[PDB]
């Protein structure tokens, strides 16, 4: 019981830094399609 919630806990905290990662992976790559639909709203623009 408390090794079983300690277990589960363990798993918890490397599912929450992987998807921490995950997260700063996305927001890099809308900060690009940013840029490049920007570059192409100028460029008809």
């Amino acid at each position: 019981k408390i090794e079983a919630i300690e277990k589960k806990q363990n798993n918890l905290l490397r599912a929450i830094e992987a998807q921490q990662h995950l997260l700063q992976l996305t927001v890099w790559g809308i900060k690009q399609l940013q840029a490049r639909i920007l570059a192409v709203e100028k460029k008809i623009e």
